[PDB]
């Protein structure tokens, strides 16, 4: 009897429920950002979760800001991801890639030669960014030439073939969260002369040219993009966010996409905020014609009443499902909650990813043993 609960149709893919994992970094590639055995259990993990998005993936060096992030643009570490694919295949699971560019957020120790991060314009986020030599202060980053917009927009569309490559059955522009795309959107951060900046039209055409250019390697059906409408994450401001976002979501309606994901605004990135915004899933869905996917401080309760007043069509669930890999089976027989640990959410190991204990072992025993048989039939 939870509509959470209930299989749902999307274009096509047969989701087990409508309910979703979030995006999630967890900084634990292999060496040159390649996924391992390890991340194919976890999501083997997880694969009752009626749709998988995964972690933030760059779609370049360019694009990484944080260390042992995968990568999405060499033929190594789509080898990598088809451990992941496969294992959720095996497991019934439906999974698709957020393609990520960090934009500013980012520093030159990660960069190819030791060049500066990308982004709009040459405004430094606020703040300090951890590097492979501990805690620095964010860098000015380096205000892109409008012919290198293009090149950016290319290296989506490879990692879209890379993707589809990979064999995932669709694709997340991460556009939120304070990084590249997001950058663009609003006018605190973009403050570019070109035809990228200035009016909303002109901010939202690199999100536009992006899609375009994925949706030359998906069909449009399975490229999903994601919003934050409201947020202070990373030195985001715009001096008018309803009418940005109202704008943008009415264009995003008529490119019949997968989907739309909103965050909602009590959500900082990883951390809950106290805030006051009507910018939450209620004010866009009368904006958004096809599949609406909410994300953000939801529990079984409050998913269940979005579901139930149809304010969306999906429930995206972050942080309970890194430590609860069955959510839907225990939201569906009414178990406690798993509890979850920040300290382990960034780095490391085993701990804090795929111990997390299931209500039935047998499930915990089949992700282990797809997830070792991926690693063999992609050794
Ligand atoms: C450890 C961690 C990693 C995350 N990684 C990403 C990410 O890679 N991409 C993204 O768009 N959002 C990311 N988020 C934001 C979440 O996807 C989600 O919006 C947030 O956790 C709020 O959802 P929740 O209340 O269910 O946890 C992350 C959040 C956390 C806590």
């Amino acid at each position: 009897m939870l509509k959470l609960l209930e299989p749902f149709d999307l274009n096509g893919l047969e989701l087990a429920n409508r309910m979703v994992m979030a995006p999630l970094t967890r900084n634990r590639a292999g060496p040159r950002f390649v996924p391992t055995k390890m991340n194919a259990l976890y999501y083997a993990q997880r694969s009752g979760l009626g749709l998988i998005i995964t972690e933030a993936t760059q779609i370049s060096q360019q694009g990484m800001g944080y260390p042992d992030t995968p990568g999405i643009y060499t033929d190594e570490q789509v080898d990598g991801w088809r451990m992941v694919t496969e294992a959720v295949h095996r497991r019934e699971g439906c999974i698709f890639l957020q393609l990520w560019h960090v934009g500013r957020v980012s520093h030159s120790s990660f960069q190819p030669n030791g060049q500066l991060p990308v982004a709009p314009s040459a405004i430094a986020p606020e703040g300090e960014v951890m590097t492979y030599d501990g805690i620095k202060p964010f860098e000015t980053p380096r205000a892109l030439e409008t012919e290198e917009v293009a090149h950016i927009v290319e290296d989506y569309r490879k990692a879209a073939i890379n993707a589809k490559r990979a064999g995932f059955d669709g694709i997340e522009i991460h556009s939120a969260n304070g990084y590249l795309l997001h950058e663009f959107l609003e006018d605190g951060t973009n403050k570019r002369t070109d035809r990228y900046g200035g009016s909303i039209e002109n901010r939202a055409r690199i999100v536009f040219e992006v899609l375009d250019a994925v949706c030359k390697v998906y069909p449009s059906r399975r490229v999903g993009i994601r919003l934050s409408p409201d947020t202070e994450f990373m030195s985001m401001s715009d001096s008018d966010r309803p009418a940005l976002y109202s704008y943008l979501v009415q264009e995003l309606s008529r490119r019949e996409l997968a989907y739309l994901h909103l965050i909602e605004p009590r959500i900082k990135g990883n951390v809950d905020v106290e805030k006051e915004s009507s910018l939450n899933v209620e004010f866009f869905r009368p904006l958004y014609k096809g599949v609406l996917i909410t994300a953000g401080g939801y529990q079984k309760e409050t998913g269940e009443e979005r579901l139930q007043k149809q304010h969306a069509d999906l429930v995206a669930y972050g942080r309970w499902v890194i430590a609860n890999p069955d959510l839907p089976s225990r939201f569906e027989q009414n178990a406690p909650l798993n509890p979850y640990d920040r300290a382990t959410f960034y780095g490391g190991n085993e701990k804090g990813y795929t111990d997390y204990p299931f209500l039935d072992p047998r499930d915990s025993q089949e992700a282990l043993k797809e997830a070792e048989a991926a690693e063999r039939k992609w050794r």
